[PDB]
């Protein structure tokens, strides 16, 4: 049985047992992460012990708890007592979010705000959303959870449409407390609905779209084993499901001729931050950690074949645990499906007589998660030239704001009344690289213009150049696409035919970073969005660039405190971690539901092949 | 019928015979190029007056001539004389290629290059390329090629596997005289073969990829109307082809409710060059303009089903004249079709309990050229959502040179002793501008940082600014993706029904833009390479970047003369320039022939329409 194979219902049962019967999951224990330990270094390791980290929280107040277990020996390996005002508090749990709205609605204070604005309390809606760290001495230990209003009409609305402005509660989770209600001023409620199945938005729907039908006649060219160890056109890979990281790639490799060659070890988002840019005292608190506080696998939905993957696609059904540790399983939660890319080569020669043409395909890889208004795609390509890349799919319903009269530099209008404030969506993909093995190093490769003169007299050369990032304190890197900026990760002790090290270019979109003033928190607290690649030396408690619990967390954690160490990257086991986002000033079309907007990066074979891998596509 | 209809083997016949009644084609005269007029500005256009613009050349040395001819009329509007050696040469000539290896053949200077490298002159094939502008005087006025050698050792041989370095030969292709042979050195010929259909490099061929088979059962949904018109999903357009620029898209605009609404009067490819980064005589010399000076669409492939377009294509089979003013047909030498584009929109709401998902698609119009060693895609896209795209494939067989001993800072090594020069290919996209009509201006889009302080306590606002360009004299713009840098063709006097001028948003890839010393030739001759974006004041004579005749032809005309002029685009008629392009320093993988890399540019509404265009699609 594979060592990265997918978690069992009956494995999250075992958790669930062993945790009990150590008397560490009492009727005040709460499972708010849990998820499989990946493998070790070592190859020729055959003695399996399948482990299982969780984050285990308490309702009474009590410290929470950090407990390794061996699903193997039915034993707990480890079980450590947290600090959270010093090492940041667990993910936030889909009860405790369900407690804000019920507290608020008899709390004297709010009660009051909504009745100056006429809203009848059964119609208000409130976004249970991440606190963050401010000025708020008394949230220091404390669960917080920050409300917004929004209402809604009757039971099929929209309540995005109708923020209710100039109003924010504070909650604390575990006392069942509302610490602070601020009302800054009343704002009209937008009124327009934005139901985009309500037929007097929409319309007559269209009749002009014909079937576009997407078949293999033959099955797939991929093949599945051992659940989800998956075999295409020359690559191998294992696809694992994490419920804070969603999906993670594992072992991906190229079966070059007769050996099987590594390329990367493992492929993850690691984090993703969207931070809000309203100073408003409303929203300036604002800024949602999917991955690290929300827990973006937990929220994955089950794709329907033909609405969200078309074609021949095979699903993986991965299991994650709820809040008392029986499993739940996320039904159709990952789509597998291999399309058609257009044209992968082709030439008309005159001198040989020869027209060659052949198509290109990539083998998908995805997943759809919500995080209350946001739903976003995580998709990984794998091509048949050997490149690699990944996109995420941004949609859902903007968050909201009323549109100040006299207007805004931080917010846009959306419809009367109706505001968006600016915001990003920045992500965070580690890289565990592993080019033909784990000795790698990294190289920043800059185009190189060159003046006309002695050697170049008719100026039209141009050069490039490689600087070798040695030592973590120079490998935090920034993007320059003026002069075509790239990263190359090599391994200086494999030679290609030519005796060039084989390596693999990473092509960035060179989107903006963290806008943030960097002194803020979010800049603190999201360090790693602020710069574009960092590389690091490989530490197995090194897994997320904010840390492993970012709620509530001061800053500094993960990338910032990883890099200080400052070891030696020069040919060694690495990491590479790529930030990459989309800064959004919302428009009118992206009312009211927004159209799909896109981000990622891509790898591609720098001299890691001796000529092209896909000289033996046939014709078709 | 419609004035943006193609053009007919009938017109062309007609124009032929227009010109020789006029005594402006006689037996020595041959076309350059031809092609039809788009229809004057204003909508007082009384009746059909179709005009076609020819370049008419002579093959006994005599000045050439630029006419214009009403084939409605029987008449010539017009017949002007050319000073080449002032304006520029003619494009260059299919006959004209030819030429070069014919006559080299029997040079002694030629014959004694190759025997001192022992090559058989019936195994040299020379490739016939554009000789630009240099220090050699006695080319002013003539029409020149340089010819680069390549040994094919068999007929079904790739040539371009086996560079002869150290040679290259100049040729009157007029006098038919070999004006020079420069042999600075033996180079040793690549020996190994670049065959990539040869079962000895390709091996046993793959047989693990199934049938994806793309089928449209009841027909596609756009219609294609008076020839070339066609009408998907609200939008509409005319699909051109001209003989220079390839297609031409014109009058694309999106039907809002009961309006047509005007977009993107007219779009297309209007110059392309290839810059050459080898500083090494024999090759220093060498940019092809492709659009200019080979003239893309008279190269255009007739594409074949299933491999080259997959689905159901309706194809166009344009027309353009042979050199004597022949009519010549391309057959399905430009490919229509729609293809599935993943998810358009989705959101599933805890709050009302919908769960929607709708499908996105678009509409590819496409046509491929072949350029010698190299081979282009050009695909036009079209979005549901009101997002128009255009992207470049270029792929086929690298330009090789001999890879230096002690290595090279401009060449990369493919293989033993094989080389391949640094180079890049820019495009530049014409677009005629008419957001909601003629009335348009232009506005540069930055993201703005802000400073914590008064107003921004928390350090987490940012804001975006917008710089109207007024004059074309500060409309010359660069790229920064850094602030993500954008810009927004608006109509000041559209409004949307939140009183915001309409517009359209383009996103530029932020590549970087030419290379070579400001004071060299080819900065000079393509200029518009140097800056990523122009706007001009239209004006019916300002068709391409680098001016109707680029053939050794020095700067003066192009985009800087127009810019000069200075003129108001402040809500006017206006043409905006995007420069695009890929810089190449070729990989291993990229031999022995190229995978396919793109790259492009889009256009997104910005406040266009009054809510999301796309609400009316299905369930899907
Ligand atoms: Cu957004
Ligand atoms: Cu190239």
């Amino acid at each position: 049985a594979s060592p990265f194979r997918l978690a069992s219902a009956g494995e999250i049962s075992e958790v669930q047992g062993i945790l009990r019967t150590a008397g560490l999951l009492g009727p005040e224990k709460r499972i708010a992460y849990l998820g499989v330990l990946d493998p070790a270094r070592g190859a020729g390791s055959e003695a399996e012990d399948r482990r299982f980290r969780v984050f285990i929280h308490d309702v009474s107040g009590a410290r929470p708890q950090e407990v390794t277990v061996s699903v193997t020996n039915g034993t707990v390996i480890s079980a450590v007592e947290l600090d959270t005002a010093a090492t940041g508090e667990l993910p936030v749990l889909e009860e405790e979010f369900e407690v804000v709205e019920q507290l608020l609605a008899t709390d004297e204070r709010w009660l009051k705000a909504l009745a100056a604005r006429n809203l009848d309390v059964s119609k208000v809606r409130v976004a249970p959303l991440s606190a963050g760290v401010f000025e708020y001495a008394e949230e220091r230990g404390r669960r917080i959870l920050r409300g917004l209003a929004f209402v809604q009409d009757f039971p099929e609305d929209s309540a995005w449409a109708h923020p209710v402005d100039g109003l924010v509660a504070y909650v604390d989770v575990v006392s069942k407390e509302v610490t602070r209600v601020i009302d800054t001023g009343v704002f009209p409620v937008p009124a327009e609905h934005g139901n985009y199945t309500d037929p007097e938005l929409t319309g007559p729907l269209r009749t002009t779209q014909k079937p576009i039908s997407i078949t293999q006649p033959e099955g797939p060219s991929f093949t599945v084993t051992g659940g989800n160890h998956i075999e295409w056109e020359k690559w191998s890979l294992d696809v694992g499901f994490d419920v804070r990281e969603g999906v993670v790639l594992h072992n991906i490799a190229f079966r070059d001729g007769d050996r099987l060659r590594p390329i990367i070890n493992r492929a993850s988002i690691a984090e993703m931050v969207v931070p809000y840019g309203d100073p408003s005292p409303i929203r300036s608190w604002q800024n949602y950690f999917d991955t690290g506080e929300y827990l973006v696998g937990q929220y994955a939905n089950s794709l329907e074949l033909g609405c969200d993957c078309l074609g021949d696609i095979t699903y993986l059904s991965p299991v994650i645990s709820d809040a008392f540790g029986n499993p739940r399983e996320i039904r159709n939660g990952i789509c597998m499906h291999e399309e058609d890319w257009g044209i992968l080569a082709k030439h008309s020669d005159l001198w040989s007589g020869i027209n060659y043409t052949r198509r290109n395909r990539r083998m998908v890889i995805s997943f759809f998660t919500t995080i209350g208004n946001y739903d976003y795609g995580f998709y990984w390509y794998l091509y048949l030239d050997g490149t690699i890349e990944f996109e995420a799919k941004a949609t859902g319903v903007v968050f909201t704001s009323a549109f100040p009269e006299g207007g805004s530099d931080n917010i846009s209008q959306l419809a009367p009344g109706l505001g968006a404030p600016f915001h990003q969506h920045i992500f965070s993909a580690r890289l565990d690289m592993a080019i033909d093995g784990f000795t790698n190093r990294v190289e920043e490769e800059d185009v190189v213009r060159q003046t006309m003169g002695p050697g170049n007299e008719r100026g039209n050369a141009f050069s490039r150049k490689r600087t070798v990032l040695t030592r973590e304190s120079e490998a935090v890197r920034e993007a320059d696409a003026r002069t075509g900026r790239t990263w190359i990760i090599s391994n200086p002790e494999s030679k290609n035919r030519l005796n060039e090290p084989v390596g693999y270019k990473l092509h960035a979109h060179n989107q903006p970073t963290l806008l943030a003033d960097p002194g803020s928190s979010i800049a603190r607290r999201a360090a790693f969005a602020t710069k574009d690649l960092w590389v690091t030396r490989y530490a197995d408690d090194e897994r997320y660039p904010t840390g492993d619990f970012v709620n509530q967390h001061s800053g500094g954690a993960g990338l910032p405190s990883y890099i200080a160490q400052d070891r030696d990257i020069d040919g060694q086991d690495i990491v590479v971690w790529h930030t990459f986002g989309l800064t959004h000033f919302p428009r009118v079309e992206d009312w009211p539901i927004m159209p799909v907007d896109t981000v990622g990066f891509k790898l591609r074979p720098e001299g890691f092949f001796d000529r092209s891998p896909v000289l033996d596509v046939p014709a078709n």
